[PDB]
């Protein structure tokens, strides 16, 4: 006994978004909802499928435990079963922080590199979030002269997303699982501390089996692979959620 | 009595792009031809135009002998009218070094800034020269892993690129002429070092008149919004090299 979820989901949600509802507690805390929808190609595809948000919630609890054991702060607070997720309430910076192990997705399609090539050392883009724009990939003086961040600021959340890159290229090496990129957002709390909040999970990781190179993620999804649902569940399953 | 010009010439150009052709003059020399050509979109739109090789070879060999008045180390050996100009030869990074004082072109185009507002400080970019890629923008990160300059040689380049707009745009104010931004290429000479090569012409930068705010550049021939060879002209006037 600590949170009436059954009586917060009941409200209106602060915000609403493709894929999961911010509802308030407190203050100084939310509860997210991690919903079964599915998206891809920016709202282009959707559909609705059993079990997503469970797996995403599950995984993603998981993940920033994982982080939290290893110095980087994170949003989480903890995970209510089957599909939500406590968190500290954050003010997100309007930038998606990518980070690349190995050569994939727009990386390719926009440079002369190689899919599935190893990446001589993990590469950090930083996309600005904004749908009009299309999310354009920014450079460090784009983002400073825009005001979404200070430069300080964005070369912390670059440390912060290399010590992510860091802890989780690990974990799921140890679990037969190659990260081959990943997708953070970062936000301020209420003292104004650079938190690593929203989800990590295969909606946001790309992730290969590391024998076959059988895709796990929502790439399955996007170009129709197979069941995603059941390879979410062997990511959940690799990492002994299950 | 200068290089042998009219016999050299005659030589089939090392290379011929869309408005400039590089005839070898020695193993480290090389005859560059501004032709008068005029080129926008990429190549969709073309035109010929007197006049046009003459004024921006006189304007970049003007501005290449403020640099090197300045400690920028160019490719500029000397100017010989009417469209000629003789420079090291240099191997090119393909790089586009874009400077930006004022928000224009793909800038506002991409991000949410004003068109003609003042940037908080100069934005510096760059952009991947490689026409099957459509020149994508690129980071740090980017340029390196695709092995196109060392971390080192790409801040350098950046220091450079800011002290040529501290020349240049200096120099222009003095003239009535707002530089709003423009684009320079560096390459590499037989000894390794880094000069500004290629030009540096109303075709590279956008000029506007201080006063009025008329453009005097490239986008001129780029939107129709006039006599672009007139205005290229004026460039000339106040640099006093007519
Ligand atoms: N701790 C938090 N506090 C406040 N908002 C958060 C927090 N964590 C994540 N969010 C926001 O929850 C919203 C909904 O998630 P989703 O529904 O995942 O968003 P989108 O994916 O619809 O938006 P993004 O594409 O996330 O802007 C996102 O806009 C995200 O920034
Ligand atoms: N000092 C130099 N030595 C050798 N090559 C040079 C030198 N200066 C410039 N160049 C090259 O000469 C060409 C100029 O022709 P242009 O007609 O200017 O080419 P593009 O139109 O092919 O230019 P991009 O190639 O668009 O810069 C460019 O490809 C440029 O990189």
């Amino acid at each position: 006994m600590e949170i009436k979820l059954e009586e917060i989901l009941k409200k209106q949600p602060l915000y609403s978004g493709k894929a999961k509802s911010i509802y308030e507690i407190d203050d100084d805390k939310v509860l997210i909802e991690f919903r079964d929808d599915i998206t891809a190609g920016n709202g282009a595809k959707h559909d609705v499928k059993q079990g997503k948000g469970y797996l995403n919630a599950l995984i993603s609890s998981k993940l920033f435990e994982a982080l939290e054991e290893n110095g980087v702060k994170t949003h989480y607070i903890k995970y209510i079963e089957p599909r939500y997720m406590i968190a500290k309430k954050v003010e997100i910076i309007p930038i998606e922080v990518i980070v690349r192990n190995i050569a994939a997705g727009s990386l390719c399609r926009r440079y002369p590199f190689e899919e599935g090539k190893e990446l001589p050392f993990p590469i950090v883009q930083f996309d600005y979030k904004n749908d009009e724009y299309g999310d354009p990939m920014l450079n460090e003086d784009i983002a400073v002269a825009l005001g979404l961040a200070t430069r300080e600021e964005l070369n912390k959340i670059k440390e912060i997303a290399l010590k992510v890159n860091e802890v989780l290229k690990k974990l799921f090496d140890e679990k037969g699982i190659i990260l081959v990129d990943f997708k953070i957002e970062i936000g301020k709390d209420r003292e104004g501390n650079l938190l690593v909040a929203d989800e990590i999970s295969p909606d946001t990781m790309r992730l290969w089996d590391k024998e076959t190179r059988d895709v796990l993620d929502k790439d399955v999804f996007r170009k129709d692979l197979g069941d995603v649902i059941a390879k979410y569940r062997i990511v959940a399953e690799r990492l002994g959620l299950l």
